[PDB]
């Protein structure tokens, strides 16, 4: 079977992510943002949505609670793309191949699931839009995670950051420094988590507050109120939800992206990242079609 | 190498599942109940009590369409969730299907399964216009894989006699609302369906223009039906891609579920023991460790003792 390379390039809004993923691309398809689902397709202007909510809620016109409906809900429409994409891409995928042969195909995804099922919420909660339960509700239902899955998380310096994002304002934005505090260190603690992982972190043995600290890993995050007992346990659907997150992170290949630099620069680099991802096998002959196809249908329906 | 035997009953609220679950418990087994704990106060405060003021509201005209599908949406991943997480912690201790062979080492009764947070229920909100069809997709595109021996029963009840045995019990919350009972019928209605058609060979795709335990049944009767919603609709007259895609996933989803009818028209143990009958011909899994099984057993024990009741 012949191989496929997928590649998520992820981390916050605002680092150049997709401008130096298509300068790559343009046996390589680039898959973009679901903006048209986002504004018009699943709901209208989702973005905006978001940016508003928050900003009543910070504002003091409305509550919390209101700020989370609304916010968990649009959640719902930003990663339905992913969602599907994943779950149809999903039985085309085989074990990794000998990591290889130039592969087949090269996908290169703008985001993964992980990102509106995670990252995302978790930045919310951070924002006191979000319940820990509501962000739990989306890790517990992250796909298991395939074999061969390289998430590119960018690397840039925040003010060089600020400075980038006071652009990459898609419609409907609000220029939130705090969101970008928070994302940042929602990333942040994700690229933590995973190595933790990987280096044999146990997250119920070190609950109890080489490899990251736990308290630099997203575990931090659901130490919240919320979801303990009167005793200050952890009730064991959130501990059983932690053991997901685990699992599904653990298997995950990142790969550090740092944009403080030229277009070409960050996309030269980007090639680079290449040639220590994994990748895999299709599980037919007709997988390599019906995936660039897939890619293909995605972009032109939903790319804008 | 031990097997294991998991029976999800599912149906309409209403029709006395989980009487008949745990009857058919005290006859080894373990009951998974309704985590009524976590919709009442670990995940979400009265979670039910606010699906049945918020459709309410809705129908009084007190909120609009879209206020109501917010709620109802953010109301809908609570109710799924220790579901989901559930499913997620059981999937890699399920191995191969051996079928209903011996008796298994252990028999996992479950009150609902995770389609019904998933996809029924808000199917059925979606028919009330508490809920967009893009919703519900985005809910059926995050339906976890179905794991071999998903063993689902769902019930069967006269429209009347479900009516009036709706009509006696109270849930906290709850509210009579008949329209939502026959919505919810029918969804569960198009399910059943649904897996036949997927069993028989039928192809969405293929009948789409269209819109054994009996023959193949006609697309209109089967769940696709609900989603020739005008939003989900190109220009062009066909479905996006995004839409279409959401709905190959829910075949591929149902097709390997096995799906039995237990008429709840009758006593109790009447139920009790219909059910202990289609039992017997239920696909079993093994597990993947032998110790699988005492692990397996005390996840259910836990989820029942944290929240049941
Ligand atoms: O889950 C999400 N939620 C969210 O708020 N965003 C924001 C970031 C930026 O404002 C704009 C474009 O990424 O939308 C992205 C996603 C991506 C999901 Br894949
Ligand atoms: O998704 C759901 N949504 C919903 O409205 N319910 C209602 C039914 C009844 O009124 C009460 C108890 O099941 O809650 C059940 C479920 C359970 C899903 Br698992």
């Amino acid at each position: 079977m012949p191989t496929l390379l997928r590649v998520y390039i992820d981390g916050p809004h605002g680092m150049g992510k997709t401008t130096t993923t298509q300068l790559l691309v343009a046996d390589i398809v680039y898959v973009p943002e679901p903006m048209t689902y986002w504004r018009v397709l699943g709901a209208s202007e989702t973005i905006a949505n978001i940016y508003t909510t928050q900003h009543r809620l910070d504002q003091g016109e409305i509550s919390a609670g209101d700020a989370a409906v609304v916010m968990t809900s649009a959640q719902i429409t930003m990663g339905m793309p992913y969602a599907v994409t994943d779950a149809v891409l999903a039985p085309h995928i085989g074990g990794e191949a000998g990591s290889a042969p130039p592969p087949a195909l090269t996908l290169i995804f703008d985001r993964h699931p992980i990102a509106a099922l995670l990252c995302y919420p978790a930045a919310r909660y951070l924002m006191g839009s979000m319940t820990p339960q509501a962000v739990l509700a989306f890790v517990a239902l992250i796909p298991p995670t395939l074999p061969g899955t390289n998430i590119v998380l960018g690397a840039l310096p925040e003010d060089r950051h600020i400075d980038r994002l006071a652009k990459r304002q898609r419609p409907g934005e609000r220029l939130d420094l705090a969101m970008l505090a928070a994302i940042r260190r929602v990333y942040g603690l994700l690229a933590n988590t995973v190595r933790y992982l990987q280096c044999g972190g146990s997250w119920r043995e070190d609950w109890g507050q080489p490899r990251p600290h736990i308290g630099d890993t997203l575990f931090t995050l659901f130490r919240a109120p919320e979801l303990l007992a009167p005793n200050g346990d952890l009730y064991n659907v959130f501990a059983w939800a932690l053991d997901v997150l685990a699992k599904r992170l653990r298997s995950m290949h990142v790969f550090i992206l740092d944009y403080d630099q030229s277009p070409a620069g960050c996309r030269d680099a980007l090639l680079q990242l290449t040639s220590g991802m994994v990748q895999t096998h299709v599980t037919t002959p007709g997988s390599i079609p019906t995936i660039c196809d897939l890619a293909r249908t995605f972009a032109r329906e939903m790319g804008e």
